């Protein structure tokens, strides 16, 4: 058998370029978009996360409870994409036996807003899927299932786009080989989403208009930005027992260029810092 395990960074930005060769020394990037000619604004990753006026969704990810959901619809290049990722990440406690899941299905943007408020059934999104016979079976129920939970826990639990996690990811792996595997995440910003506030930032859909991913986003208000500092480092290790990690990463991992900060959330991080007003917990680093 073999041991997974991963760990998260901070890198000054004085730091990155540097950091940056010695990783592509042994890892090349992913590119993952081969189909698609390239695009400068295919390694944008922006993500919408939902939470609502208790932030259950926050202090459940803070604390990491038992089962602890975050939900957020994220979408991969420029705002020319259409295909909405609807994601729920699941944090299971070790004693459980299970490990935290990441699990998601695929929206287009047209239907996004009639999906979280009901008026676009599970029934209707797979419809167009269960038309091919491609997707096996099986897999389609549980893409139904998680669909439905989702729209679920989106209405009983009333939740909305509280905050907005976008950042530039490139992603590194020797192919045939995942022993290691990095990402290295930059121009990390968070920006409010919400309406705890009067203002209906959103008017009434599922992200902000007024920006897309032109980032550094300077037509927001200093108070509806958080410009993160750092870039993010994370490594992924996979291990056989009796062998060890690549002697340069664990050289990498600890030298000056980087600084750990293990469990770090782009999503708490954003809510404790946009809306530190309404919140009575907060994380470490800070």
């Amino acid at each position: 058998n073999f041991v997974r395990q991963t760990t998260k960074y901070w890198v000054h930005p004085d730091n990155i370029t540097e950091l940056k060769l010695i990783i592509l020394k042994h890892l090349p990037v992913l590119v993952f978009n081969t189909n698609k000619e390239f695009e400068r604004e295919d390694s944008a990753i922006t993500s919408i996360y939902f939470d609502n006026e208790n932030l259950d969704l926050y202090y459940g990810r803070l604390r990491k409870d038992e089962g602890a959901e975050a939900h957020r619809l994220r979408w991969y290049g420029g705002m020319s994409t259409d295909t909405i990722f609807v994601e729920r990440k699941t944090h299971r406690e070790d004693w459980t036996g299970e490990k935290s899941v990441k699990a998601r299905f695929a929206l287009k943007e047209r239907h996004v807003n009639d999906f979280l408020k009901g008026k676009y059934t599970v029934d209707q999104v797979f419809a167009k899927m269960r038309k091919e016979g491609k997707k096996p079976m099986n897999e389609i129920e549980n893409l139904e299932a998680l669909a439905s939970e989702i729209q679920y826990v989106m209405l009983k639990k009333k939740l909305r786009p509280v905050v907005r996690s976008f950042y530039n990811r490139t992603a590194f792996q020797l192919p045939g080989d995942a022993r290691v595997r990095i990402s290295l995440d930059t121009e990390l910003t968070m920006v409010r989403e919400d309406n705890f506030d009067g203002v209906d930032r959103t008017h009434k859909n599922w992200r902000r208009t007024d920006i897309g991913v032109d980032w550094p986003f300077k037509q927001l208000d200093d108070k509806d930005i958080c410009r993160f500092p750092y870039a993010v480092l994370e490594v992924k290790l996979q291990t056989q027992l009796g062998q060890e990690p690549p002697e340069w990463v664990r050289e990498l991992v600890g030298s000056h260029l980087v600084e750990p900060v293990p469990k770090f959330s782009k999503f708490i991080h954003g809510v404790a810092t946009l809306l530190n007003d309404k919140v009575d917990s907060i994380p470490f680093w800070l």
